[PDB]
């Protein structure tokens, strides 16, 4: 009953589509090519004229972290009460800001902008470390004792930051055996190896 | 019970006051001097080192959105069922994307960018007169027939764009009704009008 309509590209969806696979969802893709794209019909039929569009049953949804937070929602996948609602979300929210962060220099200025970006890189992984270490000692989720909506866009935001700056998570433990731990989730890792995530680029610009 | 921490300005914090004020809540403003943030010490203290920083009892939060979503689940301002709490995800999504391009504009490039922001503004304003359009007609609230945390958000969308560009909404007939309806509202017209608000420039640079 979920449709996911998107560029060929891992971006905004990849933490979505872990999510799905994760927790054994199934959904249909619906790729969008570029020259699909600047025909301009899809565009304009979108709410902000971007991708990507959900499908839920009759119901249509824009903003990746929408998706994501109504699948939380939906599945059971949102914290145990309030209190750890607002924590998953600002997990999440701390997320889209590196996420925004990241795209950023990826289209925009790579070349002259991904030195400073890393230099920087440290100082903004440490708030998600730190967040694993009040939390049961960082080893079960990042928030509370189930995974939520915010565990696949972190897992996400840490494996495209290890391509562009390989072993940034050295230095970093929970991260790193937090990383390891949901990767080895059955689904998951079926899904991570499969052609479907890993011949799809994780960006559009051909740049990581 | 609720502290908001925060620089001596609206900002990112005027949809949250406008929320807390309308629902007659009371919270205590904790300001931070310029002086204070250059300081140091409580920017490293900040999770993302950076503000809001929100307390809801031993609560502490961080993220001008996860407050507002904090607020809109315990204080019943997030739909009256899962769909229509996806809805109101999507427009405060919407809405930040907007809010996004415009503290952009103010801190980065006012002077350069404004005549082009303001002719690109319609088009970044219509998704929302559309939602309303789609919703009772666009007479009652941008999700719904219920007041959500959405609802404030974009109010302050429209605020203060209309302090950028004078009669931007005047191409919009469903929003300007609608802010004049909300702006309408007994707690939330005295708080507008009272110096809390009034007193406090919109942005940090002076620039609006
Ligand atoms: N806030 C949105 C961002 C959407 C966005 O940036 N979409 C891009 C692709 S990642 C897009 O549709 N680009 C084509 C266009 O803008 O015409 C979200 O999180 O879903
Ligand atoms: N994503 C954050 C953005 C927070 C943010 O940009 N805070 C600014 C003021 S509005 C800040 O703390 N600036 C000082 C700094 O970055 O050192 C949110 O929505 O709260
Ligand atoms: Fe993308
Ligand atoms: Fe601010």
């Amino acid at each position: 009953p979920y449709t996911v309509v998107y560029f060929p590209v891992r971006g905004r969806c990849a933490a979505l589509r872990m999510l799905l696979a994760d927790q054994g969802q199934s959904w249909k893709e619906e790729v969008v090519t570029v020259e699909t794209w600047q025909e301009g019909s899809l565009k304009a039929s979108c709410l902000y004229g971007q991708l990507p569009k959900f499908q839920d049953g009759d119901l249509t949804l824009y903003q990746s972290n929408t998706i994501l937070r109504h699948l939380g929602r939906t599945l059971g996948l949102y914290g145990k009460d309030q209190q750890e609602a607002a924590l998953v979300d600002m997990v999440n929210d701390g997320v889209e800001d590196l996420r925004c962060k990241y795209i950023s220099l990826i289209y925009t200025n790579y070349e002259a902008g991904k030195d400073d970006y890393v230099k920087a890189l440290p100082g903004q992984l440490k708030p998600f470390e730190t967040l694993l270490s009040q939390n049961q000692g960082g080893k079960t989720f990042i928030v509370g004792d189930q995974i939520s909506f915010a565990d696949y866009n972190l897992l996400d935001l840490l494996l495209i930051h290890e391509v562009l700056a390989p072993g940034c998570l050295d230095a970093f433990p929970l991260l790193s055996a937090y990383v390891g731990r949901l990767s080895a989730r059955p689904k998951l890792k079926a899904f991570l190896a499969s052609p479907e995530y890993v011949n799809l680029p994780i960006n559009g610009n051909g740049k990581q």
